[PDB]
């Protein structure tokens, strides 16, 4: 790991958002009908505070927030993430928006196939953990396109706007 | 958090078992019948290590493995525990194991009560997860002696003797 790891594949390049590319992140959500009620975090400024927040915790090995580009257009589509590793367990956690246009394309479970092999093979992880708000139901799909298993709908499983929500909890073993 | 940092119950004192009590947990684990098969790592030197690793993950704030000790005779019960946090979700992980003999007088109850009363009370942590082997019917029966809800039977879900194996999760919420 250093801030110019990548994770690519055909299509897509899984990277840090830069700082400069505050705009592509505020497209991304300003373009969909949907992300805005997902993600947390609507101004550039916003945009660049919520990019420099995400590069802390790459560098500490906290957490690794990836932006998913198209690798030819370089537009950003979406972003896969380890949220938490929990190594007491070998196990990690898994979250993902993707536009609601490249999830069409399958551009969703490229992204998200690419971070579950690089957490199998790479970290040598043995199980990861998707949760999903129950309302948001193509998140749930995506789950399911990548071979998930669906375990509990778990009380005061994740946090929006810092209160908690009951979520449904997906699985992936190797 | 100091080293000395304890929580007091009418009859418990949890804190670090020192460098000085490997005997201590050694007759815990030889008194009993089943605690040998559940615990992972039986030498003075295998206690006295066990011990060092505790205080290690204690002092960097990643885990708090807190022994169980009688007040009126400093005799060693158990052990309750914060295994992991996870920041992301407000959330942490509890494991325990406490004496056959023990159990029968409710300190299982009041240490395992008293360390999520901490975690939600002080800590303000919003959901705790248990997780327990599926075989061992007394961990689980002092969870939901606890209050938690039984989730999930998870597929790797924790690790023994390094490698992973399903567990059932409880939860608790405030």
């Amino acid at each position: 790991m250093t801030p110019d790891f990548q994770i690519v594949t055909q299509r897509l390049q899984l990277r840090l958002i830069t700082a400069d590319e505050a705009e592509e992140l505020v497209q991304c959500i300003r373009q969909s009908q949907t992300l805005h009620q997902w993600v947390d975090w609507f101004s550039q400024q916003e945009a660049e505070q919520f990019i420099q927040a995400t590069r802390l915790n790459w560098v500490k090995a906290e957490a690794y927030g990836f932006g998913v580009f198209e690798r030819q257009t370089q537009t950003l589509v979406g972003m896969v993430a380890i949220n938490e590793f929990y190594h007491t367990f070998n196990m990690a956690s898994l979250g993902y928006w993707i536009g609601d246009r490249y999830q069409r394309q399958g551009y969703g479970k490229e992204a998200l196939t690419a971070l579950i092999l690089f957490c199998f093979e790479r970290l040598e992880l043995t199980r990861l953990e998707i949760v999903c708000d129950p309302e948001n139901v193509p998140s749930q799909a995506l789950a399911l396109r990548c071979g998930a298993n669906r375990e509990q709908l778990a009380p005061n499983r994740f946090l929006y706007a810092g209160e908690p929500k009951a979520g449904i909890v997906f699985s992936l073993i190797p």
